[PDB]
């Protein structure tokens, strides 16, 4: 259902998470908005 | 010399937002916190 790409970036975002990303990287992400 | 966890880390997240990584998405990571 779900595009690739969405497919994608919702489960590297939790991988990322999982692994241990910081809060300071997802400030920093939101923060171009 | 930055791990390579790190790096890895960085590399995923700036690759993700070139992507077209949503704001929502962010939000919600964010929110964990």
């Amino acid at each position: 259902l779900v595009s690739k790409l969405s497919q994608l970036q919702t489960e590297l975002l939790a991988a990322l998470l999982e692994s241990x990303l910081s809060k300071e990287a997802l400030i920093q992400a939101l923060g171009e908005w």
